[PDB]
RNA sequence: CUGAUAACUUCACGGCGGGCUUGAUGUCCGCGUCUACCUGGUGAACUGCCGAGUAGGUAG
Protein backbone atom coordinates (compact mmCIF):
# COMPACT_ATOMS: atom_id res chain seq x y z
CA UNK A 1 0.00 0.00 0.00
CA UNK A 2 3.18 2.27 0.15
CA UNK A 3 6.20 0.59 -1.71
CA UNK A 4 4.36 -1.88 -4.28
CA UNK A 5 7.85 -3.97 -4.51
CA UNK A 6 8.04 -5.88 -1.03
CA UNK A 7 7.65 -9.08 -2.39
CA UNK A 8 8.43 -11.47 1.09
CA UNK A 9 9.24 -14.81 -0.98
CA UNK A 10 9.61 -16.94 2.39
CA UNK A 11 9.01 -17.28 5.81
CA UNK A 12 10.60 -19.04 9.07
CA UNK A 13 8.54 -19.99 12.20
CA UNK A 14 10.64 -20.24 15.48
CA UNK A 15 8.08 -21.43 18.14
CA UNK A 16 8.87 -20.71 21.61
CA UNK A 17 5.95 -21.85 24.09
CA UNK A 18 2.96 -24.28 22.86
CA UNK A 19 -0.48 -24.87 25.49
CA UNK A 20 -3.09 -26.56 24.01
CA UNK A 21 -6.35 -26.78 26.21
CA UNK A 22 -9.90 -26.98 25.75
CA UNK A 23 -11.97 -23.69 26.74
CA UNK A 24 -15.52 -23.27 24.99
CA UNK A 25 -16.48 -20.74 22.46
CA UNK A 26 -19.51 -19.11 23.48
CA UNK A 27 -21.56 -18.53 20.14
CA UNK A 28 -24.28 -15.49 20.53
CA UNK A 29 -27.97 -15.45 20.21
CA UNK A 30 -29.62 -15.88 16.69
CA UNK A 31 -33.19 -15.54 15.17
CA UNK A 32 -33.91 -19.99 15.43
CA UNK A 33 -36.48 -20.28 13.08
CA UNK A 34 -39.52 -21.39 14.70
CA UNK A 35 -40.05 -17.47 16.64
CA UNK A 36 -37.45 -17.16 19.23
CA UNK A 37 -33.91 -15.93 20.22
CA UNK A 38 -32.11 -18.79 21.63
CA UNK A 39 -28.37 -19.94 21.24
CA UNK A 40 -26.98 -22.08 18.49
CA UNK A 41 -25.78 -25.72 18.99
CA UNK A 42 -23.23 -26.51 21.36
CA UNK A 43 -19.88 -28.07 20.56
CA UNK A 44 -16.17 -28.67 22.13
CA UNK A 45 -13.51 -26.41 20.69
CA UNK A 46 -9.74 -26.40 21.24
CA UNK A 47 -7.53 -23.14 21.49
CA UNK A 48 -3.69 -22.43 21.72
CA UNK A 49 -1.09 -19.85 22.60
CA UNK A 50 1.99 -19.74 20.49
CA UNK A 51 4.58 -17.12 21.45
CA UNK A 52 6.61 -17.36 18.45
CA UNK A 53 9.34 -14.92 16.15
CA UNK A 54 9.30 -14.53 12.42
CA UNK A 55 12.10 -14.00 10.03
CA UNK A 56 11.59 -13.45 6.17
CA UNK A 57 13.90 -13.75 3.06
CA UNK A 58 12.20 -10.29 0.70
CA UNK A 59 14.01 -9.16 -2.24
CA UNK A 60 13.81 -5.49 -0.56
CA UNK A 61 17.01 -4.42 -0.26
CA UNK A 62 16.85 -1.29 1.69
CA UNK A 63 15.34 -0.32 4.97
CA UNK A 64 11.75 -0.42 5.33
CA UNK A 65 10.94 2.41 8.38
CA UNK A 66 10.50 2.02 12.07
CA UNK A 67 7.00 3.68 11.98
CA UNK A 68 5.25 2.06 9.55
CA UNK A 69 6.42 -1.33 9.74
CA UNK A 70 4.28 -1.34 13.13
CA UNK A 71 1.07 -0.45 11.39
CA UNK A 72 1.32 -2.58 9.08
CA UNK A 73 0.56 -5.71 11.08
CA UNK A 74 -2.32 -7.66 10.92
CA UNK A 75 -4.17 -8.32 14.24
CA UNK A 76 -5.09 -11.91 13.50
CA UNK A 77 -3.52 -15.27 13.49
CA UNK A 78 -5.78 -18.64 13.08
CA UNK A 79 -9.13 -16.30 14.76
CA UNK A 80 -6.51 -15.21 17.61
CA UNK A 81 -5.09 -11.89 18.78
CA UNK A 82 -1.63 -10.97 17.55
CA UNK A 83 0.44 -8.19 19.78
CA UNK A 84 3.87 -7.85 20.30
CA UNK A 85 4.53 -5.01 23.17
CA UNK A 86 6.02 -1.59 23.35
CA UNK A 87 9.20 -2.33 24.34
CA UNK A 88 10.05 -4.77 22.36
CA UNK A 89 9.65 -2.26 19.16
CA UNK A 90 13.27 -1.69 19.49
CA UNK A 91 14.64 -5.16 18.53
CA UNK A 92 12.69 -5.16 14.73
CA UNK A 93 15.50 -4.45 12.28
CA UNK A 94 16.47 -5.73 9.04
CA UNK A 95 19.35 -7.61 8.18
CA UNK A 96 21.81 -8.56 4.79
CA UNK A 97 23.15 -11.69 6.39
CA UNK A 98 21.05 -15.02 8.32
CA UNK A 99 23.66 -16.29 10.20
CA UNK A 100 23.71 -12.61 12.94
CA UNK A 101 19.75 -12.91 11.96
CA UNK A 102 19.20 -15.47 14.39
CA UNK A 103 21.25 -13.44 17.20
CA UNK A 104 18.80 -10.77 17.17
CA UNK A 105 16.20 -12.60 19.03
CA UNK A 106 16.05 -11.84 22.59
CA UNK A 107 14.89 -15.35 24.25
CA UNK A 108 16.82 -17.78 23.13
CA UNK A 109 14.65 -21.14 24.37
CA UNK A 110 12.87 -21.90 21.03
CA UNK A 111 12.81 -24.61 18.12
CA UNK A 112 13.09 -24.68 14.19
CA UNK A 113 10.68 -26.02 11.89
CA UNK A 114 10.78 -28.27 9.07
CA UNK A 115 9.35 -31.04 6.96
CA UNK A 116 9.58 -34.94 7.53
CA UNK A 117 10.36 -36.72 4.30
CA UNK A 118 9.29 -39.80 4.74
CA UNK A 119 6.59 -42.05 3.61
CA UNK A 120 2.97 -41.90 5.93
CA UNK A 121 1.16 -44.59 3.57
CA UNK A 122 -1.48 -45.14 6.49
CA UNK A 123 -2.04 -43.50 10.03
CA UNK A 124 0.28 -46.71 11.43
CA UNK A 125 3.10 -45.01 10.09
CA UNK A 126 2.74 -41.86 11.73
CA UNK A 127 2.35 -43.04 15.45
CA UNK A 128 5.30 -45.50 14.85
CA UNK A 129 7.48 -42.55 14.40
CA UNK A 130 5.65 -40.64 17.25
CA UNK A 131 6.22 -43.08 19.84
CA UNK A 132 10.09 -42.85 18.68
CA UNK A 133 10.76 -39.39 19.29
CA UNK A 134 7.23 -38.37 21.12
CA UNK A 135 8.44 -34.81 19.52
CA UNK A 136 6.74 -34.25 16.99
CA UNK A 137 3.83 -32.36 15.57
CA UNK A 138 0.84 -33.10 12.65
CA UNK A 139 -0.72 -30.34 11.15
CA UNK A 140 -2.91 -29.34 7.69
CA UNK A 141 0.24 -28.23 5.41
CA UNK A 142 -1.82 -28.21 2.21
CA UNK A 143 -4.96 -28.76 0.54
CA UNK A 144 -6.19 -31.07 -2.25
CA UNK A 145 -8.57 -29.70 -5.20
CA UNK A 146 -11.64 -31.51 -6.10
CA UNK A 147 -11.85 -29.23 -8.72
CA UNK A 148 -10.54 -27.89 -12.16
CA UNK A 149 -11.47 -25.08 -10.92
CA UNK A 150 -14.70 -23.16 -12.05
CA UNK A 151 -16.37 -20.01 -12.03
CA UNK A 152 -18.88 -20.38 -9.40
CA UNK A 153 -21.29 -16.75 -8.96
CA UNK A 154 -20.82 -15.65 -5.29
CA UNK A 155 -17.43 -17.12 -5.08
CA UNK A 156 -15.75 -14.74 -2.12
CA UNK A 157 -13.89 -11.78 -3.71
CA UNK A 158 -15.44 -13.22 -7.24
CA UNK A 159 -12.41 -15.14 -8.23
CA UNK A 160 -12.65 -18.71 -9.20
CA UNK A 161 -13.88 -21.59 -6.56
CA UNK A 162 -12.67 -25.11 -6.06
CA UNK A 163 -13.46 -27.58 -3.12
CA UNK A 164 -10.14 -28.98 -1.18
CA UNK A 165 -9.51 -31.33 1.32
CA UNK A 166 -6.93 -31.60 4.15
CA UNK A 167 -3.10 -32.50 3.77
CA UNK A 168 -1.37 -34.04 7.22
CA UNK A 169 2.42 -33.29 7.44
CA UNK A 170 4.54 -34.11 9.99
CA UNK A 171 6.71 -31.21 11.52
CA UNK A 172 10.12 -31.40 13.12
CA UNK A 173 13.16 -29.85 15.73
CA UNK A 174 15.62 -27.96 14.40
CA UNK A 175 18.72 -26.97 16.45
CA UNK A 176 20.65 -24.68 13.83
CA UNK A 177 24.10 -25.51 15.39
CA UNK A 178 27.00 -24.47 12.67
CA UNK A 179 25.41 -26.99 9.15
CA UNK A 180 22.35 -27.25 9.07
CA UNK A 181 21.35 -25.13 5.39
CA UNK A 182 18.65 -22.64 5.48
CA UNK A 183 16.88 -24.54 2.58
CA UNK A 184 14.94 -27.04 5.34
CA UNK A 185 13.59 -23.24 6.74
CA UNK A 186 12.12 -20.78 4.91
CA UNK A 187 9.30 -22.05 3.34
CA UNK A 188 7.00 -21.52 0.71
CA UNK A 189 4.18 -22.23 -1.93
CA UNK A 190 4.15 -23.73 -5.14
CA UNK A 191 1.13 -24.47 -6.55
CA UNK A 192 1.23 -28.30 -8.13
CA UNK A 193 -1.35 -28.21 -9.96
CA UNK A 194 -3.95 -30.31 -7.89
CA UNK A 195 -2.78 -29.80 -4.72
CA UNK A 196 -0.85 -26.32 -2.76
CA UNK A 197 0.99 -28.21 -0.24
CA UNK A 198 3.65 -25.90 2.09
CA UNK A 199 6.69 -27.19 2.09
CA UNK A 200 10.12 -26.02 2.55
CA UNK A 201 12.79 -25.05 -0.67
CA UNK A 202 14.82 -27.92 -0.09
CA UNK A 203 12.50 -30.70 -1.79
C1' C B 1 -5.48 -11.80 1.83
C1' U B 2 -5.22 -16.94 7.55
C1' G B 3 -11.40 -24.30 8.21
C1' A B 4 -12.19 -16.70 6.39
C1' U B 5 -15.67 -12.41 8.79
C1' A B 6 -18.61 -11.88 14.71
C1' A B 7 -18.53 -14.47 19.98
C1' C B 8 -18.99 -13.50 28.59
C1' U B 9 -20.19 -20.66 30.78
C1' U B 10 -22.19 -19.28 35.45
C1' C B 11 -24.59 -19.30 40.47
C1' A B 12 -24.37 -22.81 45.91
C1' C B 13 -21.17 -26.41 49.46
C1' G B 14 -18.32 -29.52 57.22
C1' G B 15 -14.87 -35.92 55.57
C1' C B 16 -15.19 -37.83 59.93
C1' G B 17 -14.85 -41.32 64.62
C1' G B 18 -10.82 -45.21 67.56
C1' G B 19 -5.41 -47.46 68.09
C1' C B 20 1.57 -50.39 72.49
C1' U B 21 6.57 -52.56 66.93
C1' U B 22 8.88 -55.83 69.67
C1' G B 23 12.72 -59.62 71.95
C1' A B 24 18.79 -61.16 71.37
C1' U B 25 24.14 -59.56 69.78
C1' G B 26 32.77 -59.32 70.80
C1' U B 27 35.20 -56.32 64.20
C1' C B 28 39.74 -58.05 64.54
C1' C B 29 45.20 -59.54 63.66
C1' G B 30 50.55 -56.64 61.12
C1' C B 31 53.33 -51.82 59.78
C1' G B 32 60.58 -46.94 59.25
C1' U B 33 58.23 -41.70 54.98
C1' C B 34 62.98 -39.63 53.61
C1' U B 35 67.49 -37.20 51.21
C1' A B 36 69.62 -31.40 49.54
C1' C B 37 68.82 -25.47 50.33
C1' C B 38 72.36 -17.46 51.04
C1' U B 39 66.68 -13.48 50.90
C1' G B 40 70.65 -9.15 49.17
C1' G B 41 70.07 -2.07 54.99
C1' U B 42 77.57 -0.09 51.44
C1' G B 43 78.44 5.50 53.89
C1' A B 44 73.63 6.57 54.87
C1' A B 45 68.77 10.62 60.24
C1' C B 46 74.93 13.70 62.45
C1' U B 47 76.39 17.47 67.60
C1' G B 48 74.81 20.32 71.58
C1' C B 49 71.64 22.81 75.80
C1' C B 50 68.07 23.09 80.44
C1' G B 51 66.13 19.68 84.06
C1' A B 52 67.80 15.20 89.90
C1' G B 53 65.17 12.08 85.36
C1' U B 54 65.22 5.35 80.68
C1' A B 55 59.75 11.64 82.26
C1' G B 56 60.00 16.18 80.02
C1' G B 57 61.67 20.16 77.25
C1' U B 58 65.09 23.30 73.98
C1' A B 59 68.99 24.30 69.42
C1' G B 60 71.61 24.70 63.65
Amino acid sequence: RTTSSFRVESFAICVHQLHVEKRGLTAEFVEKGDGTISAPATRDDWQCDVVFSLILNTNFAQHIDQDTLVTSLPKRLARGSAKIAIDDFKHINSFSTLETAIESLPIEAGRWLSLYAQSNNNLSDLLAAMTEDHQLMASCVGYHLLEEPKDKPNSLRGYKHAIAECIIGLINSITFSSETDPNTIFWSLKNYQNYLVVQPRSI
